[PDB]
């Protein structure tokens, strides 16, 4: 039924001593790996707790083990079996007692599911528990279950160690597999949830496995081919049993894979050979989480040395000695004693945490003793009337060595610390086919990349990034799909990408650069007299330098004879300044300043273009009152309507102001790189074209004179060349006006009118000067 | 310890038939409130089963009837002593045994946290259970307390009546109070809870009443301060205890309130006159929700019949007979057989609950027993074994009328329906000053709006709604604030109101309404003769028509005479058809036409202008030539000008289309309510000066013509006539211009150009007429 250990205190145990069969019986055969070898290990550890004087010295320690079938409602009826014995108060009735056995504490709850009942039926009565077995992450909750403590880390922590193992070797793609049962699941749960929250990595498969049957080995295809979709995702972690994977091993072998994806393991995958069979190229590079395992020297001595004349106290022992060497009191055994002889038997690593354990309720209440009391030699009163929360509290703040090398401690939820080493395996270069270590995971992730190789390949061999990193001068970020990973899309090439994350435009008036790093356009457009089409003008311009060196040689000294007589001095000086100003308006323009300076040359063309018509207004009108029927007023007339256009320009200073900008932009998007740019001064299509036309509304009326002027028999090439000149200017004026209106749709007419306007001027002062120097020459050759 | 009846099946009890005291003893003192009527009411209840043929006929019910001190820890206790006696196995000991007691079901935990606690162990076990004055929301929970069942609604049911009575009867503003305990502040967080989630309603305050002291009265000072500091709130909510309420009340009247908002009250204020004293005027309109009462008549004839001697299991009714006679056996009794006399003692509101559920209890087994078994007489074995989830089922699926007349069901949840009575006090115009019935809440809410007139007034008189309507003609609504109640503003005047929630503007060109619906400007403008000063220019066009008609008459008759030969007659005859037509292109561009008819008007001023000075201009020409040294040839050259004229308008037509529109916007913002909108077709500034400056040229050369032309010995009239008019029109011309700049830049220039011009056409011809006239007077008197 259950041992008793007499004793003044006492604390409770639960053990899964026999295992669940049919649906009838609660319980049939027993179990050796789980159900003798921990009631020994607690039987031991009461023995020397009570031979040592360090802890508990002038008091003892009494237990009640008892079993649980591994059912959650044998449990609960069990676990009342503790408490009844102090909440009954009396029995009205008679046979024809014993003594209160007061509980101080439990150890057990092996499983998961009894755990989760025991928790939930001694919260009520205020009695802690400590569990070594229980690992499902639901007893973590400090609301929920007050009284629990654990001294084995749950399954949060070794998701953790994964997530982080994943985050510090650099992985983006992560597939998730898990069995049936409260286990699998619960791993995976787990993982995704500290990968939701700590962020940067992402699920992209996540497949489930039934346990309907086992025989199909169809499922398993099903999954592989849907694990196989996607090339790029090339590490996967496993949760399931050692059968599960032997399996999946299996599929991937008789599949020809060529992407050899990673694996990832739990627990369950561990360090065991026994799984891996003709699958050793396939497994490699596989990394595996387990769990520190320590042996401990003296339960193994203590197992090994008791017989059935030995102890009694345990009332399963004989049973399970009938079982273990299969004899019965048809073959008998009697004093065998080959316990550790005749079957090789090595304990499992939970024992050392039911010691530890049994030593941390040792010492809380033994801190909980010398605390409430230390003027009494043996047991104060004080002890028994104080229980519930107060050694509640004294369990979570407990710190020492156990059995094994590390301590053990509680947290705050009550659990105590992962501390877990990374397995791998490796066989095409290694010395040893089996598992190397390569690092461990106590507070932080303590790994060596470069011991792991697994042969012909660096640490860092597979990628997993779901998207390749795009720096060829070019980046975007797109919210579209799962923030996990970003898709980079080529963006206008007009505009450079900014804090790399957008496209924003960049400032007008500039071309970008080839690296989008900035956005400044350094060529620009300047007229050249040698490439461009400026050169024709200029040497039309030297031409006429050269024409104006000869007519005014023979002016200097043909001053006083009396030939030149003829023709008005006063004019002819009009007419030798006249032809002068126009040879220097034409040098003028042609000449681009990029200082505004262009003041000084506006005037040669505007100005200097009516006193070259002056002086041939005059003379028509002085030629012609002789014909109808005081030299100094002709010289007046004309000198006032040079007045006129000085003024012209001065009123258009006032009008607006004499602003010079030099910056232009082109606005062409056919294509980007191009970048045309022209600077001009007070470029205006009407300013040119009213200045220009006061000199044609004056000529009009002097040609209209000209009429009755010819045949008169006063000079008669006189007469002739005047009359020839006046139908060329006409000529280049009318033919001026159709040039601008239909042409400036371009972006090339910049320096194309002023090339145009350079030779207009040329060709209009020509035949002017030709015409009047053409009786010159008459006296040089006759 | 408890009463035991015997039988084959049998369900367990818990009520608080003792009081918690000091810390030592658990419990002390019996209550009679609440102890042994509900002992009695059960026991009762169990009998009439018994004896009723109609339920289990062939099979006997037990019951096991026990305290629970009203202690959480005791409640547990007593819960083990339920449920050991079935889940026990043995015990291994020896003194020198009773009845299994199987129980089926509990009913009890009349409190709040024993049936918490109570419904945290039996859960695990899956043992039903009936509760009959559990009334926290807490127990509202399928998932976290399975096996649980009320007859009593809790108090989710209550918030829910009172907000559907705020929101039914029409408000938006409620200060809430509550006291201390678990009670006020859950029945408070529920109210709130609901407002929200059914939406329409607000808290404006929210006040905690704590428990430290009773004889302060300050506390009550600094929340009515605090309740009155905004007006608008009129209506409270009120979950506290009847000594609470009773202090407010007191308070409100020593602060001589004179906003005297109204009460909305909970169970606890129901219907007694204890809460009342002096303060009659001011807790006037109150609504007071309470759980309906029905009177048994059975029960109360069982209890007044028992005595001493009569009864024998109920443990306590001895020491109840001692405490409720106070007589100790320094004052005995014996046989007194005055229960019913002495104290004039009345049954409590929860009787009929405990009568329901045992009931309830007994339906559910007497369904599972013919369910399960029908072939048997008694009671069949299949019986024993099923239990569980089974009768939990049955329990929810159960329809009857119990003791009283409303039937008990339970719904998803598990707590019975809510059916309440809404109660008011009234003490001006009511007869009865007591409270009256006006309304019930069962399912939907069924008030009486006409049966409820407070305050001396009529009954929806007390509004709390945040803020007026707020419907002036527009509205705008504001996100700023709690979504509850809102704030209007008024938008700009320029746009109405679109969906009453927002203030789009509306297109231009137009005004909006004054009910802000439409956004439309009927009003326009139209130049009229007699408002305006057209009249004048209108005027003088009638007299040029008077004028005209009388240089025409003297031309009929003489045109043989010799005396008029010695004028041109081709020229008579261009002269007399000029003046004519500047006469038609007066009048035409005086009237407006909204039509697409004002292209035959626009000629009569381009055209029909150069014919005017034709005959001006060939005249001129006439007279010179014969000076300087064929009527047909003159005839021809003003024939051909006149072609120049046609072609004008010809080439008009081509250049842009005669688009007309005559649509408007002033957009001026001085005046919202005024719209000026001006229709006139191909209105251009440049097109009217163009048109009118030809004729500008050919008038100027006939000035100089005319002014060298002075001083011919040819005519003495004639030509001092032809030398004024060239000096008269050079100055209206010269001035049209200053008045046409700088000055449109107002609104109302559209129709004051159209005068000046008028005028200007009219005193241009006038002149000329006059000329004429001037020989024509003279051969008259001649």
């Amino acid at each position: 039924h259950s041992i008793r250990i007499e004793g003044d205190v006492t604390l409770g145990g639960l053990f899964p001593v026999h295992a669940k069969g049919p649906s009838g019986v609660p319980c049939g055969d027993i179990k050796r790996e789980n159900g003798i070898h921990r009631l020994e290990a607690m039987l031991y550890a009461l023995d020397q707790i009570n031979s040592d004087p360090n802890l508990l010295p002038n008091v003892t320690l009494g237990a009640r083990i008892l079993d649980t079938c591994s059912r959650d409602t044998y449990a609960l009826e069990q676990s009342l079996t503790f408490v009844q014995a102090l909440i009954q108060k009396d029995t009205s009735d008679v046979r024809c007692f014993v003594k209160p056995e007061k509980v101080v504490g439990v150890i057990g709850a092996s499983g998961s599911s009894v755990s989760i009942m025991v928790a939930n039926i001694l919260r009520l009565f205020q009695i802690p528990q400590i569990s070594y077995a229980s690992t499902a992450p639901e007893l973590s909750d400090d609301r929920r279950y007050d009284f629990f403590s654990r001294v084995v880390p749950p399954d949060s922590f070794q998701a953790q160690a994964m997530v982080d193992i994943v985050k510090a070797l650099g992985w983006n793609y992560v597939s998730t597999l898990a069995s049936e049962g409260s286990y699998g699941e619960k791993g995976v749960e787990s993982f995704t949830q500290i990968s939701k929250e700590a962020g940067g990595l992402c699920i992209a498969q996540s497949v489930r496995i039934p346990q309907e049957r086992k025989d199909r080995t169809i499922d398993f295809d099903r999954i592989i081919k849907q694990l196989l979709d996607t090339p790029n995702s090339r590490a996967v972690v496993i949760f399931a049993n050692d059968e599960d994977i032997k399996q999946i091993l299996a599929a991937a072998k008789r599949a020809d894979q060529v992407g050899h994806f990673l694996w990832v393991g739990s627990d369950s995958w561990g360090s065991k050979i026994n799984p891996l069979h003709q699958h050793e190229d396939i497994a490699e590079g596989a990394i595996t989480i387990q769990p520190k395992r320590a042996t401990v020297e003296g339960f193994d001595a203590y197992f090994t040395s008791r017989t059935l004349e030995n102890n009694r106290r345990n009332v399963w022992f004989a049973e399970y000695w009938e079982e273990n060497f299969n004899c019965k009191l048809d073959r008998k055994c009697t004093g065998q004693e080959r316990i550790g002889k005749d079957s090789n038997y090595e304990q499992e690593g939970k024992v050392q945490f039911v010691i530890d354990a049994v030593y941390a309720m040792a010492h809380a209440l033994h801190h909980m003793n010398k605390d409430l009391c230390a003027d009494y030699r043996g047991v104060c009163p004080e002890m028994e009337q104080a229980g519930g929360k107060k050694l509640l509290k004294y369990i979570r703040n407990v710190n020492f060595n156990g059995s094994a090398g590390t301590p053990v401690m509680f947290n705050k939820n009550g659990d105590a610390p992962g501390r877990y080493d990374i397995f791998q395996y490796q066989t095409t270069n290694t010395s040893n086919p089996g598992y190397r270590l390569i690092g461990q995971w106590t507070d932080e992730l303590q790994l060596n990349i470069e011991d792991m190789q697994w042969g012909k390949g660096v640490r860092e061999i597979p990628a997993s990034v779901c998207t390749l990193p795009c720096k060829p001068g070019q980046r975007k970020k797109t919210q579209k799909g799962t923030p996990c990973c970003w898709t980079c899309e080529p963006c206008d090439g007009y505009q450079y990408q900014f804090d790399e994350m957008t496209c924003q435009h960049c400032p007008y008036d500039q071309r970008p650069n080839e690296n989008r790093t900035g956005c400044q356009d350094i060529p620009i457009i300047k007229l050249e007299w040698h490439s461009p089409w400026a050169v024709i003008p200029v040497f039309l311009a030297m031409l006429g330098i050269i024409a104006t060196i000869f007519v005014m040689a023979t002016f200097i000294r043909y001053n006083d004879t009396p030939i030149v007589r003829a023709s008005g001095r006063e004019l002819s000086y009009v007419l030798l300044t006249g032809i002068f100003l126009c040879y220097i308006i034409t040098f003028l323009m042609i000449a681009k300043p990029d200082v505004a300076v262009c003041s000084f040359r506006r005037v040669f063309l505007g100005l200097g273009m009516c006193i070259s018509y002056a002086a041939l207004l005059t003379k028509t009108y002085r030629i012609y009152r002789i014909f109808e029927q005081s030299p100094t007023s002709q010289l007046a007339i004309t000198s006032s309507l040079i007045s006129v256009q000085l003024l012209g320009v001065f009123i258009w200073f006032i009008v607006d102001p004499p602003n010079i900008i030099i910056d232009y932009d082109e606005h062409k998007t056919m294509n980007p790189e191009q970048a045309r740019g022209v600077l001009k001064c007070d470029i205006t299509d009407l300013q040119i074209i009213c200045s220009l036309g006061y000199s044609i509304l004056l000529m009009v009326t002097c040609t209209v004179y000209a009429f009755k002027t010819r045949g008169v028999p006063e000079n008669f090439n006189e007469a002739k060349y005047i009359g020839f000149t006046m139908y060329t200017t006409c000529i280049v004026w009318l033919a001026f006006i159709p040039i601008f209106f239909g042409t400036a749709q371009s972006a090339e007419k910049l320096y194309i009118q002023t090339t145009t306007l350079t030779i207009s001027m040329n060709l209009s002062a020509s035949v002017a000067l030709g015409m009047l120097y053409m009786p010159k020459v008459y006296i040089i050759i006759f």
